[PDB]
């Protein structure tokens, strides 16, 4: 009842332990933890996406920042500043409705 959310699109599922990446956090506002696998040298847009398809919520509803900074997609995570922990902090913000 009154839901905006859709079909949880799983991208990976396998390989958690065997495999050469960290595992990353993200904390969304509805009491919600995702983890997902990915490499220190990606994009950032991947990390974004990743959340968003396992929620199954609009783009244009939810906005990922870390310290203060906007998180674009020709981003690194070595220049954003992204320690062990990997974690970023999503806000509701849904534009109109």
């Amino acid at each position: 009842m009154s839901d905006q959310e859709a079909k949880p699109s799983t991208e990976d599922l396998g390989d958690k332990k065997e495999g050469e990446y960290i595992k990353l956090k993200v904390i969304g506002q509805d009491s919600s933890e995702i983890h997902f696998k990915v490499k220190m040298t990606t994009h950032l847009k991947k990390l974004k996406e990743s959340y968003c398809q396992r929620q199954g919520v609009p783009m244009n509803s939810l906005r990922l920042l870390f310290e203060g900074q906007r998180i674009a997609d020709n981003h690194t995570p070595k220049e954003l500043g992204m320690e062990e922990e990997d974690v970023i902090e999503v806000y509701q913000e849904q534009t109109g409705g």
